[PDB]
């Protein structure tokens, strides 16, 4: 089919999609051509639905009707506003999850958490340390956690001057963001106070609210996720260069198949360890299944990889099409990102859709509720739930469409450090000698607008060919995966410099780095650059990208990475370009603000000859 | 002008409006009639713009096509979504505002605020032992605030199980919000979990996501706006009866006239200390004025009224009016309900608009910026600007157009209380004879929807003459205040039994009870009486009403008193009519789940009928007449 060929790039998920369409299922990219043309308004961003008195349209006449709202917002501050409350939803997200760390780690701490543990005990006392906590060192692990607990909370407080990871950053980049007013304060505060800020007749400065949306941005990056990254790794363990699968068949017929989706690891690893347990396994085998096979969705899937080396059956746009075929026992999800379709889409089979969060709540799904207390006991429940329904699958329905593709995850800052030798000279002498040029992130989702994985393919391979590292998180794991990437004989796909480096570390040209919330490894790493040769994040080599965006934590990282001083493109505009000055402004004048700005462009080769140039700009900076 | 009739009740809005028509100055009615059709998936709630494989619209089409989003949410969802955005921007506005009167007191309690002090101290003591400050009785006031600072701020971090403030709801409502995961646990949490909620992927359950908007506006009631309200009276004083006068004959053709507009006391209660300097009154004299007159604004205006008996010039919809008289020298602005349009008209003039507040900037404005360390120098200089624009106000261009009305302000809890003797008792004793009938709220603003106070003052004659009580906050304060209401001698448009309680305490019929903050005074009066009497606020003959409601702030406000167990009147919509079953659970559900509901109502007389009935059925509950 030319319709479905068009949608992606795998074959996976051009097998779904024939057999979706052979059944009558609608899926995502269905929906999107439902909604195809969009309001050109709300596309614009030149609508505002704040108050009452609205709702308001806004358009460039020559009569000067309806050049502003009717409280007087024209729009630069109405687009603005829209595209503040847009990156305060993102932050929110990030927020919420290293909250649920926060709380995790408490309740091992208080000795309240059957199951979960201080996994890598050495990072607790390094970051506790790092943080300030008196003798982190030699005080019983408990009690280093439960100070560390209590400063990460602070930062979900409203008495800090800044964060406590952002000493982290260069000074000089410290210094910047306190004369802009950017410095982050506190997680839940700065959003907070974007959803003031953009009530009518608070802030009415398109200037001032991008500011403060770059000021909660950063709280995220350097705050909720940065928490819930380094949190996560204490409780988890600290990931390391391990093998791994990708694609729907990591899918097994003969297997009770449970998937994992949404983002926390406090759930999806419970749910790992309830199907290690003997009487669970043996439940299944009783059931006639050969044994249960726990395969990752999006990033609680990227965080399975990361520490487990579990398969990951597929990025955004594969969700629905790893129910269609058919061997979906349960789904298990927690929140963000889980499609509501999932659940009429389950339904049109056995799979039961479980949900585990208060916060994630589905109408029509099955929620058995998880929290640190009763976690063991409850994603058990869920197991046997999953065994349950694998009993009721029906064969006939069955179409598992590809083999796995071999893959290499794990690369903390921690692993990539290790792989260097215990210090980052040998990557900052590979970059000084021209081997490896530069660093690109590339980061972030898929989207119904874009074949999919088309352009985060192309930028990942025009980028490593011209030397450049790539570094890989979300969704864009799979796109590298898949595309056979992220594994170090891929060194044959690079350029000259960038393969010697690789063979020499025996690593990919393409790093995965973790999940979404892991986009804070990459602000880490980039401020051990900067620090180590005592210049800005704004002096490195680096750039982030996010060809195939579509969520609000999308562009909150976007946000953040130029807010730090990272060139960050993205395929797709924001719903900004109704303001001409707010178009402006993201897209130059934040160069002269922070010293990195945001850029728009579809075609990956151009996004790689751009991305190349503010490199190759970088360079000069640095007199290479 | 029948156009011109039609947009307000007033004669000094008429007068404004036909010379703003004259000299070519656009209003918020004409935008509003630019604005008019409104985008009807806007309107309805059934558009979103969470993510950009949107944006979405949802329609009733025969083909069945654009039943759900791209993600596959449908019209339930996807309108309370927007609703919980709503609430949560409105309960972030008191929040922010809360936050900065903790930061106010923080500064005084470290003797880092010149000008500032706490006002209140024996309140401070009362607040601090009520919320668990050791021995808030004897210790020393500055140890004893830093404490109840660091109280208030915990209420601000992630940590506990429930707001301080919340202790003080009966036993009864706080186990059910408990059993119904409605427990406000944090100011700023409840908000950024409700923006995690509506996040493409995350709630995708209309129940839950309105529950939680009833948890993240209680965290506004019993959390941002009481704290900002308790903090205001122990830094500013506890608000007591006196007499001021409203509308825009408050300006005064020799005088410099400062406008204070906004919200925070902080700001206004320094600018007002200011123009009282003898050298800055000097060079208002040295300038040609006879002195230097503030008047009010809004909230920041109830704010000098409840406190300091500043008199008011308007409310919402007569502040772009306010600068037409030609008098205004100066706008003193802080943040929220500022309507941008008022530098575009100042501009017009000579009037100086003057931004104070980080979150409140305006493009073109005079920015001096305030905070509590310097609030005392650079409000001086403000004064300043002042004087300076004064001198080049154009006198033909000067048309003051009414004779200010007398009021009556300042009824705090404590007032009231004193009024009746120390105890509720006498005014429980009214309710139980039937002389009060009930109780209720008229809060909220201005909508240009609504013939301007058309329906705040019908609504609040409507009540009164039914002896019901009217408690008025917010821009009603300023309706009730031009018909003639907020006076003792008002008790001749109240019923006998309502009059005669009046009369005998000395009271209007409808008592000021201050700001959109001090909303949080009427669910701490409620508490109070329903803990008295052993029941909930759901048994109480009370209820609650915005007849021309356009603010976020006022959603969050008619939420948590809904959540709170108060029958709430909405003169408009909110933006949900697309999804049946969430205006179903607005409108009726939320009746079985917290024992109140919202009312949509245009017609004030309906409006009236709708909370006497609520009124008398919770009467029957009580046992009484
Ligand atoms: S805030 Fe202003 S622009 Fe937005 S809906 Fe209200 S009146 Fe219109
Ligand atoms: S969250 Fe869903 S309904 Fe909203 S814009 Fe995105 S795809 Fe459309
Ligand atoms: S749907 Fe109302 S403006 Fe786009
Ligand atoms: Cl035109
Ligand atoms: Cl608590
Ligand atoms: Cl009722
Ligand atoms: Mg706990
Ligand atoms: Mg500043
Ligand atoms: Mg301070
Ligand atoms: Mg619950």
């Amino acid at each position: 089919s030319k319709t479905i060929r068009s949608r992606s790039i795998w074959d996976d998920a051009h097998a779904m999609l024939e057999k979706a369409k052979a059944e009558g299922i609608s899926t995502v990219w269905d929906r999107a051509a439902e909604q195809t043309p969009a309001c050109k308004f709300c596309e614009l961003g030149t609508t505002c639905r704040n108050c009452i008195m609205g709702p308001c349209r806004i358009a460039n006449r020559k009569d000067g009707k309806m050049r502003l709202g009717v409280c007087g917002a024209d729009a630069d501050v109405i687009v603005a506003r829209n595209f503040g409350r847009f990156i305060a939803g993102g932050a929110a997200g990030h927020s919420d999850h290293g909250r649920d760390l926060i709380e995790t780690l408490e309740a091992v701490a208080e000795g309240k958490a059957p199951g979960y543990t201080i996994r890598d005990v050495a990072k607790l006392r390094r970051i506790a340390a790092e943080l300030g906590v008196a003798d982190a060192a030699t005080r019983p692990a408990h009690d280093v956690a439960a100070d560390l607990v209590t400063i990460c909370y602070n930062d979900f407080g409203s008495r800090r001057n800044a964060l406590a990871f952002l000493a982290r950053a260069p000074q000089v980049r410290r210094d910047l963001w306190q004369r802009l007013g950017m410095t982050p304060r506190g997680v839940d505060r700065e959003i907070a106070e974007m959803m003031h800020r953009t009530h009518m007749g608070c802030d009415n400065d398109h200037t001032s609210l991008l500011v403060h949306a770059a000021r909660t941005a950063l709280a995220d990056g350097w705050g909720g996720s940065m928490i819930g990254t380094e949190l996560s790794d204490i409780l988890f363990g600290t990931p390391r260069p391990r093998q791994s699968t990708v694609n729907l068949g990591v899918l097994r017929k003969d297997a009770v198949n449970i998937l994992v989706h949404g983002h926390n690891p406090v759930v999806s690893e419970m749910i790992l360890a309830a199907t290690r347990e003997p009487a669970v396994r043996q439940a299944a085998q009783d059931a006639g299944a050969a044994d249960i096979n726990v395969a990752g969705l999006c990033c609680t899937g990227n965080e399975l990889l990361m520490r487990q080396g579990i398969p990951m059956a597929g990025n955004h746009l594969m969700t629905e099409l790893a129910i269609v075929t058919g061997a979906a026992d349960a789904i298990v999800a927690d929140y963000q990102c889980i499609m509501p379709s999932l659940v009429q889409i389950a339904a049109c089979y056995h799979t039961r859709f479980v949900t585990t969060s208060p916060k994630g709540r589905f109408t029509g799904a099955t929620h058995v509720e998880v929290h640190p207390h009763n976690a063991q006991e409850r994603c058990r429940e869920i197991v046997m739930l999953a065994i349950d329904a694998y009993t009721r699958r029906d064969p006939a329905r069955v179409d598992i469409p590809s083999q796995p593709v071999s893959i290499m995850s794990g690369f903390s800052n921690e692993a990539i450090l290790e792989a260097l030798g215990g210090t980052p000279k040998p990557l900052i002498d590979a970059v000084v000698a021209g081997q490896i040029r530069g660093f690109v992130g590339i980061v972030g989702c898929n989207n119904p607008k874009i074949r999919q994985d088309s352009a985060n393919v192309t930028l990942t391979r025009e980028l490593i060919r011209r030397d450049i590292m790539v570094l890989a998180t979300g969704c864009v794991t799979t796109a590298a995966g898949k595309a056979g990437l992220l594994v170090p004989e891929a060194a044959s796909k690079a350029g000259e410099g960038l393969a010697a480096v690789c063979r020499s570390l025996g690593v990919p040209p393409v790093l995965h780095m973790g999940s979404c919330v892991d986009n804070s490894r990459i602000l880490q790493l980039c401020a051990l650059l900067a620090t180590t040769l005592g210049v800005d994040i704004s002096d490195l080599p680096v750039g982030a990208s996010s060809p195939e965006w579509y969520s609000e934590k999308a562009a909150a990282i976007a946000m953040y990475a130029v807010a730090s001083g990272i060139p960050t493109h993205l395929g797709l505009p924001p719903n900004i370009l109704g303001s001409e000055n707010v178009t402006a402004m993201a897209l130059h004048g934040l160069q002269d603000v922070v010293g990195a700005a945001f850029m728009v462009e579809p075609d990956p080769v151009k996004a790689a000859d751009m991305l190349e140039a503010h490199i190759v700009a970088r360079r000069a900076r640095l007199g290479l």
